[PDB]
């Protein structure tokens, strides 16, 4: 979850 959020970055 936190890496398919991360992504933005
Ligand atoms: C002990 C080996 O555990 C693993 O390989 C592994 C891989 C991915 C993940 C994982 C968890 C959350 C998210 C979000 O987004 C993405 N990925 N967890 C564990
Ligand atoms: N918001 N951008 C990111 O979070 C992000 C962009 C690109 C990459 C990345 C990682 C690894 C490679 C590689 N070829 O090993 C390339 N680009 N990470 C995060």
């Amino acid at each position: 979850l936190a890496a398919a959020l991360a992504q933005a970055l």
